This record gives C-alpha cells, sequence and structure tokens, in this order.
C-alpha cells in the first residue's frame, strides 16, 4: 500500500509477508465465508493493484472458485472499458495515459503508473476500483462455494 | 488511523464499524491462537493510541486474559517512564509535550496530541510503540491460555 514517508513524499509499502502467511491461514481456516470479506477490505487498506494481486496469488485456493473470481474481475473490467472509453494513439513520453480495465487490474500496468494515478488529482483510486471487483468476485464465491 | 486526504493533509480516518465486527468474530473462533498476532498487526497499520483501544475495547475477552493485556501495558508504561523521563511544569499554550507511559497508551492524551507526536519531525511513533506494548501482552497470553 501508500503510505507517507519521513519527508512527505507518498511511497510504496510492500505487504509484510508475515500478514500474508497469517492471512492465508485464516481463509484456509474460514474457506468461504463471509467474515473474510470485511477482513480482506481491511488489509488492503490504500492498496495499489500489484499489492492486492499479491494477496490473491498467495491465497491461491480451490481452481474452480479461483475461476469465478478471475471471470468477475474480467467481467467487470470489460464493463469499465464499455464506460470509460480510452483513446489509443500518440502520447508524449512521461505523459499520463488514462486507466483501461486491464490497467486496474494490474495487468497492463506497472506499480509506478499505479501509484501516479493514485496520488493524482483528481485521483483515479485504481487501488478502490479493483478491490470492488475482487469483493464483489468474492461475494459471488460464496453464494456458491465455487 | 492516520491517512492523506485529497489535499495532501494527515487527516485521521476511523477504523470501520464493519471491520471491527468481523475482527471481533475471528478472535472468537481463534480464541488465543497465534495466528492472530501478526492480523493485529495487519489491521492496526497507522493506528493511533485511541484506535487501538478502540479495537482492544470492542475485542473484550476473558477478564483474567484482559487483566495480563492491562497488566503487560501498564509495565511497559512504567518501563518507558524509568528510561524516558518527562519534565512537568511550565509549557506555553500549544507547547508540544513529550509523552510519558500513559500518553502513549491513550490514556492522559488526546487524539489531537496523538497524532501531533506522530506527524512530527523526528516523530514519536506512539502508536507504533503502544502496539508493540499490546503485542508483547498477546504473546503473553498465548502462553498461559489465560
Ligand atoms: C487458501 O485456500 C484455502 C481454501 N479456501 C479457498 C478460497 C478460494 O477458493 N478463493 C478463490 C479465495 C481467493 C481469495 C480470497 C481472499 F483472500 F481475497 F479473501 C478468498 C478466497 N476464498 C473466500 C471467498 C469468499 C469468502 C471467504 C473466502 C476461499 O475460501
Ligand atoms: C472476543 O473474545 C473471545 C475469546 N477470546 C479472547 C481473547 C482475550 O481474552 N483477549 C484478552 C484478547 C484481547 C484482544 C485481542 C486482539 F484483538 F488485540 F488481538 C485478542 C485477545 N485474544 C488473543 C490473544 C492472543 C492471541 C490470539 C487471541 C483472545 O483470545
Ligand atoms: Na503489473
Ligand atoms: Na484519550
Amino acid at each position: 500500500p501508500i503510505v507517507q514517508n519521513l519527508q512527505g513524499q507518498m511511497v510504496h509499502q510492500a505487504i509484510s509477508p508475515r500478514t500474508l502467511n497469517a492471512w492465508v491461514k485464516v481463509v484456509e481456516e474460514k474457506a468461504f465465508s463471509p467474515e473474510v470479506i470485511p477482513m480482506f477490505s481491511a488489509l488492503s487498506e490504500g492498496a495499489t493493484p500489484q499489492d492486492l494481486n499479491t494477496m490473491l496469488n498467495t491465497v491461491g485456493g480451490h481452481q474452480a472458485a479461483m475461476q469465478m473470481l478471475k471471470e468477475t474481475i474480467n467481467e467487470e473490467a470489460a464493463e469499465w472499458d464499455r464506460l470509460h472509453p480510452v483513446h489509443a494513439g500518440p502520447i508524449a513520453p512521461g505523459q499520463m495515459r488514462e486507466p483501461r480495465g486491464s490497467d486496474i487490474a494490474g495487468t497492463t500496468s506497472t506499480l509506478q503508473e499505479q501509484i501516479g494515478w493514485m496520488t493524482h488529482n483528481p485521483p483515479i483510486p485504481v487501488g478502490e476500483i479493483y478491490k470492488r471487483w475482487i469483493i464483489l468476485g468474492l461475494n459471488k464465491i460464496v453464494r456458491m462455494y465455487s
């Protein structure tokens, strides 16, 4: 997630491995449990898409449940593009481009571009947007158990 | 916890009731379980003493376990005073005073004074210090189950 250092700068701070390890243990004990969702949202506060994917990849899960999660994310990303089309073409070096669904999901964006959108004014909270997509998918999983 | 708003300012953001509710459910299911500790540290990122006490009070627990926790905190606070004595007496209005153990524990300090120490340069991370005392006590509890 993003936090301000001892100067003023908004810097990225990776998620602690000990937090990740404890989290996977929680999910393992409360598989498909609704209470895990508010906890997921709590631990991902200020998280960038990169951080979110690290959490998702670390947890893993059932092949099938991961599918519904990915499909949900993909569906929401395509819905973002349908509503927020981005222009392709000429852009000067260092110019900020508008994020597409795949950028919000961290697939086609770097940590630096994610931080840029998140610390911009007006900000494009790509971390918050992606988290919502994930939570939608998690809420879908709990309701099928697959 | 403290977070920067849409201007630049370091503002306080209370813990979500939904997070608190989910957390108490976790502790209830994993009573005295070591894995809860890394999770406690994760959710209290950037937390002020006020936030920490809200979490502690919300969780509650066994009369006896709460005792060892309080006694541990009290013991560490007295140890902080023994090593970092603070001068009493004349101080101008609005002057920043050095925190004593009771201030770090949020007993004799306001949310505003806690934020002041935490956003000062060099900072007095009262939230981090208090969190360590709590985690020491939690590690004590797990090892007695009381
Ligand atoms: C470590 O795996 C052990 C067995 N549990 C697997 C699960 C699963 O298959 N998926 C795909 C995932 C993926 C990410 C997460 C996340 F960390 F993000 F929360 C939870 C989660 N949930 C889940 C979903 C909804 C509500 C509660 C838990 C599971 O139970
Ligand atoms: C809601 O209560 C249901 C039964 N569990 C009670 C417990 C207890 O009596 N105390 C005093 C506390 C107090 C705060 C916390 C905190 F939220 F901060 F983690 C955990 C905790 N732990 C605890 C201690 C060490 C490791 C894991 C859990 C307990 O089990
Ligand atoms: Na990437
Ligand atoms: Na207070």
